C-alpha cells in the first residue's frame, strides 16, 4: 500500500538524516541528503520495504511488525520504531532511547514531545503541514501539485510529527 511505503520513507528520512524526500504518483521515493547522496525506497512486500543506493544495495529495511507497529533496521543493526498508541497518537524510539511522542491537538494543529522536554507543533492547511519547534527545526509537508518534505533539520520529534500527519491523510497523499 501506499501507506506503508510513505511512512516507512518518513522513518528512514530519520535514520539516514535526509533533507528531502519525494515521492512522485507513480510511486518513486527518493530521499536525498543536505550534500546530496540520494537513497530510494521500494516496496518489496507488504509490510516489507527497502532503502537502496548506488553504492549499497540494502541500507536499511523496513518491516510491518502488527498493525500498529513499525520497525525500520539499519544495514549495521539500529533500530527506529513507530508505535500507533492510538487514532490521535504514536510513539517513536530510536535504537539510543530517545523518544518523542506525537499527538492530534485539534482538527488543525498537532503537537510533539520528545524525551529531554522539546516540543515541536505542527500546523495543517490545505494541500500542507507546516512543522516548526521551539529548537528552530522546521519542516514542510506539500501534498498538493505526490508528496514532497523539506527538512531543515533532523530532529526525532518533527518525524514523529510528519509520520502522525501522514497517518491522519491516508490516500489523500496518493497523486
Amino acid at each position: 500500500s501506499l501507506l506503508f511505503l510513505r511512512l516507512a520513507a518518513l522513518l528512514a528520512s530519520y535514520a539516514l538524516g535526509a533533507s528531502k524526500l519525494v515521492i512522485k504518483r507513480d510511486g518513486t521515493v527518493t530521499l536525498t541528503t543536505k550534500d546530496g547522496e540520494k537513497y530510494t525506497v521500494s516496496q518489496l512486500a507488504p509490510g516489507v520495504a527497502v532503502v537502496t543506493s548506488e553504492k549499497e544495495p540494502v541500507v536499511a529495511t523496513a518491516r510491518q511488525l502488527a498493525p500498529d507497529e513499525l520497525l525500520l533496521t539499519t544495514k549495521d543493526g539500529r533500530k527506529l520504531r513507530l508505535r500507533r498508541l492510538a487514532p490521535d497518537e504514536l510513539l517513536l524510539t530510536s535504537s539510543d532511547g530517545q523518544k518523542a511522542r506525537a499527538r492530534v491537538l485539534d482538527p488543525d494543529t498537532l503537537e510533539a514531545t520528545s524525551s529531554d522536554g522539546q516540543k515541536a507543533r505542527a500546523r495543517l492547511s490545505p494541500g500542507k503541514a507546516e512543522i516548526e519547534s521551539e529548537d528552530g527545526a522546521k519542516a514542510t509537508l506539500r501534498y498538493d501539485p505526490k508528496t514532497e518534505v523539506e527538512l531543515d533539520e533532523s530532529r526525532l520529534e518533527i518525524t514523529a510529527l510528519l509520520l502522525l500527519i501522514a497517518l491522519r491523510l491516508g490516500s489523500l497523499e496518493s497523486s
